[PDB]
């Protein structure tokens, strides 16, 4: 009983004690068997959701309607959800039908209160041989939920499992039935895709399946995916940064309309957008500006540094290293540390507020960074006198 | 700082960290002032469900499409909500804005994360004067949600408030718009109300409000539901003890049909009839049976002297204590533990098998159970045969 179920096991023990009966089920069982670091913990049982609910103090209804319920048990939630024949939902009391109706043999394994497994679909064995098995007909299931395909190529980039033949062949045969699913759901499969140790391999399989161009933006970009094997993925260690080298690595021009059509945050289609046009305005590592630093604050740096090397293929570490150094020797860290404020200007210049003043205030920080003239009030003061009658000698 | 909103603090500390500000607010604020035990701590934040997902590591998404997450903090789940305005939804920035949407006075105070109240709506002068009043216009806001006249009624069963002259008047002039409201909501509702330590006057109220007859079930139960004050509602400490007794209060007669009008799941509806029927079954304490008693099992036996307890006013305690005397010393407990079994009773009568045998087991496990017979095989044998020419002499 490795610690993640070891805790669990109070849930499944309460329900077995009510005469119910429950397994644990899931990636936890596939990561436990395949040596993966596991997962989070699933509880399958014959108890329904008001049977749940009914006997531990904390649960949640999160989907009761098509079984889930979550229990929060010595601290953590579980999902725990009755066995069911997907179709309305029809709950029974066979554990066999409840992993009959789940998408590969690996994830289609379970494990008992004594920690036996249960695998009546060869999950086990798909394991040892890491490959992605459909239980059942891989047509019929792609047909009955298309979303299907797209996991199969995601646990192809988390799992470095090869697709089966048939399986493979079901995929591109089946293609279309993507346009379907309702976007979000393809985004978060998309975005683990990404973060996948083996994305080298999986976003090249996106291709050479008919999965690409069902997928928005995704429009044949074909010969861009198979690039992109050539990306040092992996290093992306954030969300945006890998959004980000997607981008540079399909050639997207305009990064707004792309990541908005993958319906993810604002936050983070800005913010990748900003990653990739700092990107396009420093070509290389040295050529930061403190203005431009600056600029972009230091998380967004480094995440360039980053998109760049996971492009480049030399390691961030000295650069980021020295964006570090930089970026605490800047003079002035934020504008709002700025020692002078729009309207000491206002009174210095003689002129009323309005539109000229940002400009003032833009040179002064500009100023201060480069280091031209401290963060003093009294020294900006003769910094911007001394530079209005300069503009008079100059005109 | 007490320790329910002790621990909560942290998440109100970090979504102040990434700026955004937040409040607790709901009946934990209420219970803290009134001096209850507080019940469960909620948030309300002006950021955004995916900015609240995006902090916390772990987060449930119940409903971000009415901005709600779930957050799971140092091992309990909380609700945190972006402020909202009313109508889909709008979000604002305004805490004023949204306690100004909440239902009742006590309902909508909020406190900081420095301990703070903030009490815009004079919900602390109604918690010191005991008083449910709506925020607002109190028909105005029966009318964007009716349920809340129902909520009014519980909160006087679970706190002892008295209604405001005014907002009562608004609820029998605004009744009707109840059967708009779906059945399961105002389950939830009658639940804690029967529940309430003042439930014995929060039944009637149900009443003198126009709120009965849109309940289902309490169709002109006017009369019935005034008897009830009369009513030890407070020992009931079960959900099907509760029910029980609200069926015998309001002279129910088939239970069934009624509490499943309620639409109680059918665990409850089962067991509330059984308690009902063992107490048409047995008119006074002392008249329980071996039989009776292993018919109903330890629990239920219990149930029905506490129910019968609550209409009575005599308390269970003599009863109940030797209910658990009498059912430690059945001679078998469940009719598993009976020492023969249905097949030995074919091989021993020489008749094939069919309905004959139940009878025949029937018999037995009343008889062992009467302490007629001892359970053991060679003794319920010779009982058996003895008691089959038996039925010859008299016949
Ligand atoms: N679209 C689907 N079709 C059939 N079964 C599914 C589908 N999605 C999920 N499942 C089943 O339920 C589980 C889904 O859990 P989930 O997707 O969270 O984790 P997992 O696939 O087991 O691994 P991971 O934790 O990495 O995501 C799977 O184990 C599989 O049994
Ligand atoms: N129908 C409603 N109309 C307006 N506001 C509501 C409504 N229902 C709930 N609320 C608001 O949200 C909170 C709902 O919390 P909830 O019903 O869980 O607990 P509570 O009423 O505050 O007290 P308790 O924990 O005993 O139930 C209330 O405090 C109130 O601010
Ligand atoms: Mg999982
Ligand atoms: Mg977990
Ligand atoms: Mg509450
Ligand atoms: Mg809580």
């Amino acid at each position: 009983m490795k610690p993640p179920f070891q805790e669990a096991l109070g849930i499944i023990q309460q329900l077995k004690q009510h005469g119910y009966d429950a397994y644990f089920v899931g990636g936890a069982v596939r990561d436990l068997l395949l040596g993966r670091p596991i997962g989070d913990v699933d509880i399958a049982t014959s108890a329904l959701p008001e049977d749940v609910m009914a006997i531990f103090p904390k649960t949640i209804d999160v989907g009761s309607k098509h079984g889930t319920v979550v229990v929060v048990h010595k601290g953590k939630a579980y999902e725990v959800t009755t066995f069911k024949t997907d179709g309305s939902v029809t709950f029974v009391r066979s554990l066999e039908e409840d992993l009959k109706r789940r998408d590969f043999t690996m994830n289609a394994i379970a494990m008992d209160e004594y920690g036996t497994i249960i695998d009546p679909f060869g999950g086990r064995e798909a394991i040892r041989r890491r490959i992605i098995r459909t239980v059942g007909e891989a047509e019929k299931r792609f047909r009955e939920d298309a979303l299907r395909m797209m996991r199969a190529v995601r646990f192809v980039s988390e799992l470095g499992f090869a697709l089966a033949p048939d399986t493979e062949q079901a995929i591109v045969q089946n293609a279309p039935l993507l346009a379907h699913i309702s976007v979000e759901r393809m985004t978060m499969e998309m975005e683990k895709l990404l973060g996948g140790p083996f994305a080298a391999r999986a976003l090249p399989l996106l291709a050479e399946t008919g999965l690409n161009a069902y997928l928005p933006g995704l429009a044949g970009k074909e010969k861009q995916l198979r690039l992109a094997a050539a990306y040092r993925w992996p290093w992306l260690a954030a969300r945006e940064e890998r959004w980000a080298l997607l981008c540079h690595a399909l050639g997207v021009q305009e990064s707004r309309p792309f990541l908005r059509a993958w319906k993810l945050p604002n936050k983070v289609v800005d913010e990748a957008g900003a990653i990739l046009t700092a990107l396009a305005d420093i070509p290389r590592p040295e050529a930061w500006t403190n203005e431009q630093l600056f600029s972009a604050g230091l998380e967004r740096a480094l995440s360039v540094e980053t998109v760049r090397a996971a492009f480049t293929g030399a390691p961030p570490g000295p650069w980021h290293e020295k964006l570090r150094r930089r970026f605490a020797s800047l003079p002035i860290k934020t504008k709002g540390e700025l020692a002078v404020n729009g309207k000491d200007v206002i009174e210095w210049v003689g002129k009323p507020a309005g539109p000229w003043v940002k400009e003032a205030l833009d040179a002064i920080w500009r100023a201060v960074v480069n280091g031209e003239v401290e963060n003093e009030k009294e020294r900006i003061y003769a910094w911007l006198m001394e530079r209005n009658r300069t503009r008079e000698k100059n005109c």
